[PDB]
């Protein structure tokens, strides 16, 4: 009700600021893509919302949420489920369409994505082209060594992702030490299969 | 009128958003408990309305609605009212459900809590099992030390809280140093009987 | 139309607050008092309002609701007119009711106040009974020696002020070191006729 | 629709606020022509807009909004599109009304400005009266040197401007270090025909 109502309103507006500046049909349409795929039509505020309520029914929430996310993916599945929850709460959920690059090479990055659904294309000048699909991650090595991107990373299909920033990838490891050596040895594995030797990690 | 429209529409969008996510029946039936015993049918943005007033009678309004937590716990009731008033305005109301664990041993501390009404178990590897309940406080220790929570605290009914971030903790024993002794006191007294010895204090 | 209506509407909020919490019927007659005081029957959102503007209007706008302000208090009529734009753009309006303690002596202060209309009591243990009144100002002693406050101020009547908080004054005394000479003259003056001498001024 | 009643509605309350200041009429004119400049009869959260879209999107539209800006400015015409990018992303939309002086000399700058269009002119107590127009920017000697403004710059027609604030300036030329060469060029080539020679470029 006031979901949908909100979601209808809501593009509304994006419909006149694209009149406004004046931007071509077909730029619309990837815009309007976007949005279905985004919201789905509806929209919460769930900040106010997960506000509204506390700490142990926020974090019953986003365990249910993400069940098939944890579960595939063995960096969560496997660890303490405290530190799954300390990062899943932090987590932002993210769509990207095919042809989009995620990450440029060479930039320096403020977050990494965790996959629910889509694949992935990492790309190098080197030619090394490997792909990352549901229940994977990447953007990871740049967070360990603040390097900057040792590769793009481009969006094969529609994807929907989770992103975690850099601060609160720091601040989990803060508390969590013990999973730095799971990011690291995972980094190393990559780098090594793509004629790199970062002695960071 | 208002403030019944509130609640009653800021609940619909949180059944919408359980909807949307699928979330239990069980689950839900939970989320709607909590939302009746933490606004009992209204909704005021309190901060948005006190931040329409002054110093003066926000303070006074405050020390109002906690007349009975503060004459109950002797720690309050026997201060100076400036340092009273102090930590009331920075108190944060929160509820809990029966089962509950508001802190977990090990973990790492941001909060202290002082009980308006319910009751909790600190728990330990130990065996220690001891209740606390209306006019006391718990969280306090790992605020002081700055280590890790030394026990699990559970809620054994519904419980009505008041929590102080441990940023505003420090800032009020900033201006009042004479306090930080007072908790210290307790916290040795409460360590000594679950077998722990902290040099910090 | 939408701001008197406004405060109608925030007004209602207010009361079903006060009836939520119980207050007593004289507290809400003070509420009820101060609110006709400092709002006069509108309401607007001066941030939101004057965000939509630029920095010239905005400036042009301070300057043309605080003229009698500026005229009446030769600090800011002798000076230099972009000192007091600056310290002008950063007021923000107070009202308090008579009997009111704005200050409190001992305390940490954190804001000073410049008085439009109303009269206070400087007080202190000594038993110097000083009026101040509209024209002057008052709670700059602290923010010069980030003390403690060096007296207790009260209100006599209705007192329409605006205070400057700590760090608006010190950024603007970083661009305008010329002036706070001008305020510790004064400061000095003032702790003279108390039995005070501090040697920071 | 909603974005037409909201610039309505959003100058009804700026008139009820100028009516509640009791403005002059020639100011109340000149407030409604700038209204009328900057806002053109819409109003749209762009922040809001721009925060329910991704990355990828938001690049893609500033990128497309600022074209003309970008082309006819030898800076941007010439770069890494990433730099281009970047600096557009953090680009804040200004209005300014002839007579306003946009910079005054001797302040502490923390802004600079791209002309998208309109004219100005950089004035000196030298006697140096040089105009500045579509295509060019200014306010850039102050946070290349942190020094104060080196000129006073006042807005001879209407002008449409985009302000980037010191601290993006500054983490854009983090970076992309190699542009702050291209800034300090002309800051050098501007200075010396005016009599003035920095040590700090
Ligand atoms: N699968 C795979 N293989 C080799 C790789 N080399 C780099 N990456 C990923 O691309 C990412 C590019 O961003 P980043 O360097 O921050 O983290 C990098 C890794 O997640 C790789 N991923
Ligand atoms: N009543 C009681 N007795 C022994 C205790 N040992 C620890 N606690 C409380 O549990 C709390 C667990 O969190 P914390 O260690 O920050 O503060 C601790 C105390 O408030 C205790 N409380
Ligand atoms: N008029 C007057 N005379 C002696 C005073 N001694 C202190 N004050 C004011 O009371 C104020 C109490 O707060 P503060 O010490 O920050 O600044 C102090 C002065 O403005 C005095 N004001
Ligand atoms: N065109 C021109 N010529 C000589 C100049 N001397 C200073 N400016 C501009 O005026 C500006 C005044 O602000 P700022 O000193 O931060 O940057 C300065 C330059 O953009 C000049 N602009």
């Amino acid at each position: 009700d006031s979901s949908r109502r909100q979601y209808q309103e809501k593009y509304k507006q994006v419909e006149q600021y694209m009149s406004f500046h004046k931007l071509p049909a077909d730029f619309r349409q990837k815009i309007h893509d976007y949005y279905e795929h985004r919201y789905q039509g509806k929209m919460f505020d769930e900040d106010s919302i997960l506000g509204e309520l506390n700490g142990p029914l926020r974090e019953e929430i986003v365990n249910f949420n993400c069940r098939k996310l944890v579960a595939s993916m063995p960096l969560f599945a496997n660890a303490d489920p405290n530190f799954v929850t300390a990062m899943l709460t932090k987590l932002k959920f993210e769509v990207f369409q095919p042809g989009d690059y995620i990450i440029r090479e060479g930039t320096i990055g403020k977050k990494m994505y965790f996959i629910q659904h889509g694949v992935v294309s990492v790309l190098t000048k080197g030619n090394k082209e490997m792909k990352l699909s549901d229940g994977s991650y990447f953007g990871e090595i740049c967070l360990l060594t603040r390097g900057r991107r040792t590769a793009s990373v481009r969006a094969d299909t529609y994807c929907r992702l989770y992103s975690l920033s850099v601060d609160n990838f720091n601040e989990v490891l803060e508390e969590y030490p013990m999973m730095r050596r799971a990011f690291e040895t995972v980094a190393i594995d990559r780098l090594d299969r793509i004629g790199k030797k970062n002695s960071i990690l």
